[PDB]
Order: C-alpha cells, then sequence, then structure tokens
C-alpha cells in the first residue's frame, strides 16, 4: 500500500520466483521474466527453469515421443495489459518492482508494456493470400536457441511470439515456444537466459 | 505534441518504404531507440514483390538469388542520405505509431559511434597495441523466415562500413542463405541488437 | 547519458588480459536502463596465444579456449585478479572516461538474488531448487565478422569467488573448429542482464 521504491517502468516476476508457472501441471516451474520500458521499445530477460514432472529431467531415450521434445509458455493480457487466467504464470507475483519484490496492490493498468498492436496486429485470412498489402507472421516472432545447464552442446529451439494468442479473448500475448530434436538423456529443462525486444503498445490518449 | 526524439523509426507498420531488388519491393521495419550510450534496435524486413518476394532457389539457383543487402546511409548530421535502400518520407522520429510532421534535422545521437566502428579499418606494418577490429563494426546472427526454425538466414548488421554518397556513418543489413528454399517468402523473424551511439555535437 | 554508462571506452588501448597482461582490446559497454543492464562486448587479441589461432600446429585444448573475468567488490569495483585492467574501467565522458576512479557502481552489479553467487541444492525440495543456467547466456560470436567461423560464447553473472568477489561477469570462449591462422577478432554481441538496485539511504 504505497512505497517509495516502486518502478513502473519494470514489469516482473520478481527476480529470484517460488514456482509460479505451468509447463505440464500447476507450479511445476520458475519462469523469471523482466520486462524493462525504454520508451518504444520493451527490454526483456527471460530464463525456465522446470523443478517437477515430464520436463524436470528430459529423457528422450526412456520417453521417445514428441509431447516430450517440446511445450509453449503463454502470458495471456487484456485490454488495460493484467495478465488473465489461463496464462500459464501465476498472477501472485506478476507485478511492477518494488526492489527485489512486488509493489503491495495488484497493477490496475500495464498497457506501455504490451506488444503494439500495429507492429504485431492478431491477423484477419479471406482470400486475397498476397495484393502486395499482405502482413508479416515473421515479424510478430523471435527465432533463437537457449541453452539447457548453460550446456552449448544442449541448444533448445526458442521461439518469442507476440499477439499470436487468441484465448480467453485476450487483447495481447507473450508465447514462449520450446523444441529440440536431439533424444536428451537425463538433463533438466533449465533454460539459460535470453535477452530480446519488441516494440511496445502506447498508453491511450486520454 | 507526442513527438519522441528518443525513438528514429520506420514506423510500426510501413507501407512499402525499400529495395531490395527494385524500388518500394519492400517493408523494412526497423526501431532505433535511444538508451543513452547505446541504440537499442529491432529489425523485420517482408518484401512483398521482385525476386525475393518467393524465394525458389530450385527454380532460380545461384547465388544473385539466394544473397542481397539493405543500407542505410547517414549524413553528418544522421540524416538518411538517396542512394540509402530504405525511403526517407516516413524514417522520422516517433510521433504516437507515426512520424513527426517535418523532417528531422539532426540524429547524431542515433549514429554508430565513429571511434568503436570507423568507416576504414587498415592495419598496416602498425604495433599491435595501435590494431583496431574489423569484427567489433559486425554482429553476425540468424534471422528466419516465416518465424520459421528450419528456415534459417544468416544475418550481418555492419556499422559505418559503408561509403557511397559520401556518407559519415551508415547501418547495413546483408542477409544470406544456403538452404535450396521452395517458395518462401523473405518475412523476417525480428532480430534484436544494440550498438555504441555517437555523442551529440559540442556541449554533450 | 553519463553515470548511466560503465565502460572501457569505445576505443579502448590494450586493457585485458586473455594469456599475457595487455595481450587484448576488451570493449565492453554497460548502459543502465533502470531494472536491466544493457550491455555490448567485443574482444579483439593483438599479440600471444590467440593473437593467430592456429589449432593445427597448435592442437591441444588449451588453444581452443579461454576466459575473461571481471571481479567486483561490495561497491561495483574492478578487483586486481580481474582479465580487465581498471585504469579506463569507469563511467563515460564523451569517448573517454571521467577524471577520477568511480567510488560506487552496485546498480551496474548483476542482481544477486536472480544471479546468487554460491547457489547448489543438494538437500533442496523442488520449489527450492536454484538455478545454475539462468546465471548464464549462451551464444555465438564469429571471428573476424566471418559467419564460417563460430566461436561458443558463455556470459555468466555471479560465478567467480576470487579476491573474495562479491559480483562477477565471465566471458568463456570455445570452439571446435580447427582454425588455420584466424586472429581471435570477435563479432559484437548484445546481451542484457537483471540489475542489483542501489542501497536505500536515509533509511
Ligand atoms: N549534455 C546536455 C544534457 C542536457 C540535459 O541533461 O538536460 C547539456 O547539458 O547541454
Amino acid at each position: 500500500v504505497g512505497n517509495k521504491n516502486n518502478d513502473k517502468l519494470t514489469l516482473w516476476t520478481t527476480p529470484d520466483p517460488s514456482p509460479n508457472c505451468k509447463v505440464s501441471e500447476e507450479k511445476d516451474s520458475k519462469l523469471t521474466l523482466v520486462l524493462t520500458k525504454c520508451g518504444s521499445q520493451i527490454l526483456a530477460s527471460v530464463s525456465l527453469l522446470v523443478v517437477k514432472g515430464k520436463f524436470a529431467n528430459i529423457n528422450n531415450e526412456t520417453n521417445p515421443g514428441e509431447d516430450y521434445k517440446k511445450f509453449s509458455v503463454k502470458l495471456l493480457f487484456d485490454a488495460n495489459g493484467k495478465l488473465l487466467t489461463g496464462s500459464s504464470l501465476d498472477g501472485n507475483y506478476w507485478n511492477y518492482k518494488n526492489k527485489d519484490s512486488v509493489i503491495g496492490s495488484p497493477y490496475e493498468n500495464a498497457v506501455p508494456f504490451m506488444p503494439n498492436s500495429t507492429a504485431y496486429p492478431k491477423i484477419i485470412n479471406n482470400g486475397t493470400a498476397n495484393p502486395e498489402d499482405k502482413k508479416s507472421a515473421a515479424k510478430k516472432t523471435i527465432v533463437t536457441n537457449v541453452y539447457l545447464g548453460g550446456d552449448a552442446g544442449q541448444p533448445v529451439a526458442t521461439t518469442v511470439s507476440f499477439n499470436k494468442e487468441t484465448e480467453s479473448n485476450c487483447v495481447y500475448s507473450i508465447t514462449f515456444d520450446f523444441a529440440w530434436n536431439k533424444t536428451y538423456k537425463n538433463v533438466p529443462f533449465d533454460s539459460s537466459s535470453l535477452t530480446f525486444s519488441y516494440i511496445a503498445q502506447d498508453a491511450e490518449d486520454k
């Protein structure tokens, strides 16, 4: 209920979260996500440690199926930038920064942290596959690798997508898709930190 | 009014604004955000007509159909020069999802640092201690066509590499691929990068 | 722009030890964007073992990797065991450094909570498990800015204990290719990390 130390320029999970995320089951993972506002862009840092279930100890020798070689983590946001319930991330410690924790009250508005609707539109598809007015599927996308245990020999194909989701009537979204072709033998899903940026939505006029 | 001199951009949803093969054959979305001593940049390229709108290296083998470059040339004041791939009409400081009413006079603080990224590196028989870095002017990475991890494109961002139109600063995007792509539009995933900024003139 | 940048200078003299004293130029710029540091790093080695890599004539594993460490004290000052010399490691003034050594750069240090110095999980319950990998960024830089000359690059935060350091930034470089007369001249790498907060002043 009010502090001098709360910065509305950082929206985060806290830097050292308790289990806060669903990969396979409730609270089976720690998502560390920091969104820092640098004006027109968000500067983001993401790492995922899964602490129990299917992906806490990957073994594709003993679990060869394709459902054991990929998963997705979704953040769904409403018109005001609030986290919606169908999200992978629990909202309890998803809030503006105060020291190494969150502000006293849940945030009302985080639109300026949302991926820009104009740059990253949710998309309409009829007929005209190309009148040369065609809009970019890929632009909403960052494609890279993270590395399990910070080992360069354990890559995981990582796709960050902006405003790709429609679930729970969301207006904005950030999706992390992880997938690997290597057949990993007893490798915890513990991802190296990934820096990325996206163009920010502006605050509403009045 | 709402005009933000901490962002220099193409607008987030540009009309065709770029030449890859021919005039206005592509949409370059480039956002430069000033974070003091560094520029934070996001770039994506959609080509909407010509050679690279639908890559088919089965029907177009050989290497002029497997690479191209996009150049931004800047003068002493950071203004976009005419030989640039990018058209300057909607290259300007931000105003609420568009550009400011008038063309900018100065964007030096957005330019790649001359000291960090000197125009000409040629280390002679110079002493080791005096040697300058060719690679430092360079970022080497991949973007992915259609946001598909199986469609990589070797991407080099180069700073102050260009001499064209007697430019003092430049940003170059070189794209190339070895995969023989069958009907893949050049529609690149977004690339985040940073570079060291030139200081403002005089009393900075 | 000035107390918000901690750097090597953009065009440094030899300032770094890879094999021997002042055998390399580390360009490191740390820019404060509030809760995160925005970083650019590039390494040119100008003499010794790694100035002209030849793994045909020097096949051993000690010729195919090396590490560059920055060790920091409680106040964020560079400690002497560091690879980087502290003479031109300071807050920015134009394309150079301030007249006097800095007293405090805690707000540039990698967050202790996000990147704990010792965090090992013998007799830890799942919920209490701490991440080795989170302290890590793993990527490639490219020698000469050539896409055919990759170097596996790991940036690690608060991994070092040397000289009783409180914070650290480590650059590990390694390659499997057998390079024949390739100077170690790395392409620039952008990265960010979560920043330590300034300590509470007047309570
Ligand atoms: N270097 C500028 C900075 C302007 C400011 O910080 O307001 C000046 O003092 O002229």
